[PDB]
């Protein structure tokens, strides 16, 4: 299960996607973030 959030936990499972998919939740605080981001789940 690689689901993260640039939130809370709330939100972060309300998307989800699966051990299969990555997903990465960015907003305005920089292109790296949104690549951190998907980094956490895609290896999750």
């Amino acid at each position: 299960w690689g689901c993260v959030c640039s939130g809370s936990t709330a939100v972060a499972n309300s998307h989800n996607a699966g051990p299969a998919y990555c997903v990465g939740y960015c907003g305005n605080n920089g292109v790296v973030t949104r690549n951190a981001n998907a980094n956490v789940a895609k290896t999750a």
